[PDB]
């Protein structure tokens, strides 16, 4: 065929081989029984999966027709959504009962990294990013300005280094204050009677709160490092007077190390391009290596844990790696990794649950067959499930997980669930969605891109929508952000599960990140997404300056969003825009699509630093495609713009995207032979067919074009 027959299934040999030879050994699950369970799970769960997808289509069909007869009566609109089953009754108050959850999630607040699992070295970097140098972060980025004269160059600018040092000293004052004086005047550190004691030029002092002293290394009389704790996060003062930086430091300090990326999401969904059996296996194989703890790539090796000395005691170890979640794909797509007897593809999410769940077994244990490094410490498996619509699709995820756990021979509720709030039918039924996963949920979060794509698609027929930039401050999205935090805290998330907020996408603009991203913890988010290990470290500053626990209890019991605000469709007003503004918005959207699409389709890259139309480096996932294509399809549908406008724009934008990828040998230009670039045709189709797509999802077209490209590369 060539495939492996097991019941109604025809399994791609690469997958069959990978599973039996690499993933199964060490798990004590008998191969023939694993494959029987797979057959059974797929046979039993496929019908309901399909039933859900159909229900999505029926609802959207009803809304499309409703809008085609029309301001908007919100009373009648709201009651329509209730009649059809879109808006469901808000259940009574409850508290989640999820148990066996790691410390990283229950108690601590901090940055959360996301990385495409298909890139080993990015995945490895993310795992080791649990601890990072603040000096390197401050020195290498624009947090410390190049004026003056702190300009960066080949040589080490000693002027810049002093700025870094002073910056770090201040942070210490702010986060672990001394009873008198400041770290900036320190001459040394000693450990007397299980207390940190700091040497001043005048006298000496202790911590204003001695309980913030976590541990140390070396002799108590002359420590090689000091370990501090604040708001659950650790701070390490590396002390070494013989160091280059140390010789010039008043107290011999070499560096300050911050606990940064507390948890990481290894991503199988929107940051990766994976359209067939071969791609899935490359992804499963890295997930395997991460869980074994033996993954290593050729630039290297997962960092082992960090050992310290307790204040008045023996040794203790702290986790050196970021706690790994995995984002499986959602309920939509199928993949040829497995087909049935009639040749139709199996649902890709069901597959991920089985395989990523199986592979995750190796991370619950350290052995010669399971590999040396453990992930979860409380025996959990953390799966973020994206793009769910409403509480019934959450319950289906519960059931899927529950069924997988039987096949894997795991205790029930082993497989925990991160509910991404990124679709409108979830937003407005959020409390119900959490309720359906009440014994499994460990995470909710919000974002911009997917949610705004769905916003636009759901109300496609209602009229033209505001510009993408404008969306970020519209009533619905402000309500959506608050209503998430509120639903969460009301379900008892504080001290139990993460409340997360979106990615900082501008990877070179770190000064701005430090200035503004502090808004997310101030809004009571226990975690938020960062695009790099450097960003994780800088964002960790915010959890020191903000007591997320304190903020969360202050927000307790508040109902800051109304259903009316959630349901306020972002229609543009009359007149609204001038020609030049319209063209500018089209260009920006065609550049966004083209810029991301060309690397996805031509090179199978789903996450990278893509310069936007103003050459700013952005790190967005595939959901950039959905928001951009839906906005244009919306503008197209209501005659704000034409198909020829869109094509003229794609043709204008293409050569810029081309020259923006000049430093690439494997890059192939889209201009001037437009109609012969699979990437180009993919970008054009995403728009002109955008309105027909199920909920505006881009994967159907995208996967097919990537398949088409790989097929032409087979000759
Ligand atoms: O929501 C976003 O903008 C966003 C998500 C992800 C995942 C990555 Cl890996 S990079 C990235 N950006
Ligand atoms: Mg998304
Ligand atoms: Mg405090
Ligand atoms: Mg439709």
């Amino acid at each position: 065929t060539d495939r492996v027959s097991v019941g109604n299934l025809r399994i791609a040999r690469v997958l069959y081989d990978f599973v039996n030879n690499e993933a199964l050994p060490g798990t004590d699950i008998d191969p023939d029984s694993f494959w029987a369970g797979v057959d059974k799970v797929v046979a039993d769960l496929t019908p309901q999966n399909q039933a859900l997808l159909n229900a999505r289509d029926e609802l959207q069909a009803q809304i499309d027709k409703w809008h085609r007869r029309r301001p908007i009566d919100m009373d009648a609109y709201r009651q329509f959504l209730t009649e059809i089953g879109y808006l469901l009754p808000e259940p009574d108050d409850f508290t989640i009962t999820t148990s066996g959850v790691d410390a990283e999630i229950t108690t601590t607040a901090g940055p959360q990294l996301v990385v495409p699992v298909l890139n080993a070295r990015f995945a490895l970097n993310a795992a080791n990013a649990r601890w990072g140098s603040l000096y390197d972060a401050l020195y290498g980025t624009d947090v410390i300005p190049e004026t003056d004269g702190a300009e960066k160059g080949p040589t080490y600018n000693k002027v810049r280094g002093d700025k870094v040092i002073a910056y770090a000293r201040k942070f210490l004052d702010d986060s672990v204050p001394l009873s008198s004086g400041s770290f900036g005047d320190a001459t040394g550190f000693t450990v007397q009677d299980g207390q940190l004691v700091v040497a001043l030029p005048d006298k000496s002092t202790g911590l204003a709160n001695p309980g913030q002293f976590a541990g140390y290394t070396g002799a108590a009389e002359s420590p090689t490092s000091v370990l501090l704790i604040n708001h659950g996060l650790h701070i390490e003062i590396l002390i070494d007077p013989e160091s280059q930086v140390g010789t010039t430091d008043r107290a011999g300090v070499k560096d300050v190390i911050l606990e940064s990326a507390i948890t990481t999401i290894m991503d199988f969904e929107d940051s990766v391009a994976a359209v067939d059996a071969a791609d899935k296996v490359l992804g499963y194989r890295n997930w395997l290596g991460l869980n074994k703890g033996d993954l290593a790539a050729a630039v290297r090796v997962l960092n082992r844990d960090r050992n310290y000395t307790a204040p008045g005691g023996g040794q203790f170890t702290l986790p050196g790696r970021s706690l790994m979640f995995v984002r499986n794909v959602g309920h939509l797509m199928t993949n040829d990794a497995i087909v049935d007897t009639d040749g139709s593809e199996v649902f890709e999410g069901i597959m991920d649950a089985l395989f990523t769940g199986l592979i995750a077994i190796h991370g619950l244990k350290a052995s010669d067959v399971n590999g040396p490094l453990i992930n979860s410490r409380t025996g959990s498996i953390y799966i973020v499930k994206p793009k769910m619509h409403g509480p019934a699709e959450v319950a289906f995820t519960c059931e899927l997980f529950s069924r997988v756990e039987d096949v894997l021979g795991l205790p029930q509720n082993t497989m925990k669930i991160g509910i991404m709030d990124e679709e409108r039918r979830t937003t407005v039924n959020l409390k119900a969605c959490i309720k359906a996963a009440a014994d499994r949920v460990v995470f909710i979060n919000t974002g911009f891109l997917d949610r705004t794509g769905d916003e636009i698609h759901t109300s496609m027929e209602a009229g033209p929508m505001v510009r993408k930039g404008t969306m970020k401050s519209q009533p619905w999205i402000l309500a959506y952000e608050d209503h998430n935090v509120d639903a969460g805290l009301a379900a008892g998330f504080s001290g139990r599960a993460q409340v997360g907020k979106g990615m900082w996408t501008m990877t070179e603009l770190m000064a701005d990140m430090v200035e503004t991203k502090i808004a997310q913890p101030r809004a009571g988010a226990s975690t938020a997404w960062v695009p790099s290990p450097t960003a994780a470290t800088l964002h960790a500053l915010h959890y020191h300056q903000v007591d997320v626990a304190a903020v969360q209890q202050g927000l307790a019991g508040k109902r800051r969003a109304t259903i009316e605000q959630l349901l306020t469709i972002p229609l543009a007003k009359e007149l609204a825009w001038a020609p030049d503004e319209i063209r500018e918005e089209v260009d920006n959207n065609c550049q966004s699509i083209l810029g991301y699409v060309v690397r996805w389709v031509d090179q199978g890259v789903g996450a990278s630093k893509v310069p936007d139309i103003h050459d700013v480096a952005l790190m967005e996932d595939r959901a950039t495609l959905r928001i951009s294509s839906q906005l244009l399809a919306n503008w197209l549908r209501h005659g704000v713009i034409t198909s020829a406008d869109v094509r003229a724009s794609l043709e204008r934008m293409a050569p810029l995207v081309d020259r923006q990828n000049a430093g690439d040998v494997a890059y192939r230009p889209m201009a001037p032979n437009f109609d012969d670039s699979i990437a180009f045709l993919a970008a054009q189709e995403l728009i002109l067919s955008g309105a027909q797509q199920p909920n505006g999802y881009t994967e159907p077209i995208l996967h097919r074009r990537r398949r088409e490209f790989k097929a032409r590369a087979a000759e």
